[PDB]
């Protein structure tokens, strides 16, 4: 019964760090999607506008 | 939120130089139309009047 207290805390501590990893996963996946869009939009707009305007 | 201030200024600065280019476009197109008419009128009138008058 002293081992089952230890196991019940270890089981709760394991799911607590699995739970933490899952929230971190979503925030990291979001930043990567946002950063991919920021780079494409900024570079595409700046390059296309400047090149077309100068040539014309 | 510091990136969205930067993007909101860059978006306003882009449309400001597109706006400037559009006003310049109209003034340049006008001068080219005027210059084409000035040349044709001056040369046509001077040449036709002098040649016909001298021959007659």
């Amino acid at each position: 019964r002293t081992m089952s207290e230890n196991l019940r805390r270890n089981l709760a501590a394991l799911e607590a760090k699995i739970s933490e990893a899952k929230t971190k996963k979503n925030m990291l996946q979001a930043r990567a999607k946002a950063a991919k869009a920021n780079a494409e939009l900024q570079q595409t707009l700046a390059a296309a506008a400047a090149a077309a305007a100068a040539a014309a």
